[PDB]
């Protein structure tokens, strides 16, 4: 049989896109138009809470699941068809709140995705030799299968509760659907490879996101360039700069998340769920930054306009780090088992991951009161950090040494 | 130092979205109509070649230097930010052979990558350590030293060459230009992890190129279903059904070729330039499959019209898998080095591993043939060969046996 290693990749390769994909009406956006703009950003983020959901599913399911082969393999990739449409149909019902029909169909594509993952766990343990060794060793096997099958099936059922209340009073289909959620929180480790992957994948579309609508859609038109511009293709490219800025921006600032990402899970021994839930949240707001910085790009009508742009981007900025820097303190909460001993308490780098980490968050946070107290220069030092931040983790040795030598002299 | 398999993952994965960036026009697409398509087709096949070998310059680079360290992690960065340019600047001169300007853009490009990747030779050599163990050992280091350099900045001087060529003869520009790819292979293994990570992000973007369109164009506008339907969304629905069939058979067969690709890859054991070479081409003909089924979803004006759509879908088909089918081939005439046993000639699974492959490939020919003999049902044996080939799939491994059964009372 396979390792099922690269298969899981796949389908984390597939789930990250779907769930990054709401991302993309929020950035090819222009009462009216702010207000729009708030409900994009409000169905990004509940579609990617819910894929994280799926997700979630899916890698304890496959958890449960060691060993894989064809007839695995199949089903696995039915399961992801089912998972592609949940950002689909969840637009649809939000947009059409009154008609059953969405709430329906959303409903629909829970219970194909929970009936996938039931008959993948029938199949596994019809033969139990493909389950992880703990289960096989399970002298539980029958109750295990029972719990497990109940785990996978209560979403579902509570989605058929939910549709067929939609016909009478749609108000408890919702409370119902937003059970499905709330218990599995209510009534662990995420194997890290799956955790990477996601995030990996989450953190290149963001990163690409910029680059992806500039040759989609900035590539000039030689007609364009001989009649607006006379010929001059210099003043056409000059013309479509600041999208080149701000993709920019965007790639420096995701890369070096994920860089402060990478540096924190090299060290990380054992995942946890509530390292989960912060590294969810972290990345559901990472996927802010190319919008703040597409409007940071953008025109400022008043001097108001720039400086809530650019209120907004540190604001992003610092959302997006701070729930990474939460994750890094969760995990020295439980340090023995969390942590690679390298960075426990008086370590030799845990001085430098720290400051790794809390790099971004510092920084957003002084150019956000830079808007409050030097409204004057506010946006030039938000300009500053997106060059400053870079050179500190080029020097964050000699940087870090430098602070630990002051402190000496304190 | 750190270990470099998370690293290089998230290269590969934005390495794939940058080669497959230049297919969304296409998708994005309606002597006019017919060349203009014919040019984005040739955009995206030379823009996906050039991104693989930059991708290939890589794996070598990386294979050499096996550790890794933050500023070499740093250093990656920036030459993933530079390699993400190589799609849009290649079709800006493309688009505008004309000018210098483009081919001057393109060019500082291609030598970016390349002073990038020197910083990275250098720093490497600079702490021995991190090199890889067998190269820590060589006592060429100085020597394989200068040899890595000459590999490495043999394109960014061919660029640099053409570059001041085209202020007088761009001819000679675009010839040196192609000494770039024409050297190397006219004067090796290929890390396996490599070829599967950025086979998976190709196939995981291809798969859900529709639903992303879907997710963006077809959530129906209430202000438009009110009026235009009275209120019926199932009506919307049923409207845009044709792009939601098309979507179901990309996933199918997209998915279904990584299932074939995914087979033959777990009996691989070494990927040989060769194979990187026919997996290239795999992957190049393997990001038309949306574009085959799109115009098939689209109308027909005439039986010619559906006829020919059918033909280039079978046709894009047969390539995506006939060149999987030369690899597994090519393999198979070196079994000894590259297959595991298990697949060798005589193999237990050597006869299943053929047929995985070989369906694909064999069932577009015949749908191909029957649009020169049975033009009369010909759509819909296409169609039969979208529901063949996922059953054929699952009862494989039953399949083959029937097959040999058959082999057995002949
Ligand atoms: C030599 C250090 C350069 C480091 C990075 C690399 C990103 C990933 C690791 C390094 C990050 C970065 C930020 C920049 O700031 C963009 C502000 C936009 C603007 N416009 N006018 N003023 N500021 C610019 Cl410009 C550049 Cl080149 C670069 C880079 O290459
Ligand atoms: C029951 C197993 C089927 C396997 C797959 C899954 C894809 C990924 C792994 C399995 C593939 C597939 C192809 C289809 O073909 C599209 C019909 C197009 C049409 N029909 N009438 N007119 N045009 C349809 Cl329908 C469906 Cl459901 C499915 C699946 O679920």
């Amino acid at each position: 049989i396979q390792c099922s290693q690269r298969m899981l990749s796949f389908s984390d390769a597939l789930l990250s896109i779907i769930a990054t994909v709401m991302i993309l009406p929020v950035t090819h956006t222009e009462r009216s138009v702010q207000r729009l703009l708030a409900t994009r950003i409000a169905v990004y983020l509940m579609t990617f809470l819910i894929v994280t959901v799926a997700w979630a599913a899916h890698t304890r399911l496959f958890q449960v699941v060691g060993k894989t082969d064809d007839t695995l393999a199949l089903l696995n990739l039915a399961c992801m068809m089912t998972i592609t449409f949940l950002p689909y149909t969840f637009s649809l019902m939000v947009t059409f709140p009154d008609v059953p029909l969405g709430i329906f169909l959303f409903c629909v594509c829970v219970i194909a995705i929970g009936v996938v993952q039931a008959l993948i766990v029938g199949y596994a343990f019809h033969f139990p030799h493909l389950l992880s060794p703990q289960i096989q060793r399970s002298a539980h096997r029958a109750l295990y299968r029972r719990h497990v099958l109940g785990i996978v099936l209560q979403g579902p059922a509570l989605c058929f509760a939910a549709a067929i209340f939609s016909l009478f009073f749609v108000p408890l289909s919702y409370l119902l659907m937003v059970t499905v959620i709330l218990l599995p929180y209510v009534s662990e480790p995420l194997s890290k490879e799956r955790v990477e992957a996601f995030s990996d994948g989450v953190y290149a579309i963001v990163a690409t996101l910029l680059i992806l609508d500039i040759c989609e859609d900035n590539v000039p038109d030689p007609k364009d360039v001989k009649e607006r511009f006379s010929g001059s293709l210099v003043a056409a490219l000059s013309a479509t700069g600041p999208r080149f800025l701000a993709y920019f921006g965007s790639f420096a600032t995701v890369g070096l998340l994920w860089f402060a990402h990478h540096s924190l899970f090299l060290h990380v021994r054992k995942a946890t769920r509530a390292m989960g839930l912060l590294n969810t949240l972290s990345l559901a707001f990472v996927g802010g930054l190319p919008l703040a910085y597409q409007q940071t790009s953008a025109f400022a009508r008043q001097p108001r306009d720039e400086l809530e742009r650019v209120r907004v981007s540190c604001t992003i900025i610092f959302l997006a780090s701070i729930f990474q820097l939460a994750m890094w303190t969760t995990a020295l909460l439980h340090q023995a088992e969390t942590l690679q001993p390298s960075v426990w308490f008086g370590g030799r780098e845990h001085v430098l991951m720290f400051a790794k980490l809390a790099l971004y968050p510092c920084a957003s946070l002084l150019a956000f009161a830079s808007t409050c107290l030097l409204s004057r220069f506010s946006v030039g030092i938000f300009h500053l950090m997106q060059i400053a931040v870079p050179c500190a983790f080029l020097l964050l040795r000699l940087l870090v040494g430098l602070a630990l030598a002051t402190l000496r002299v304190l």
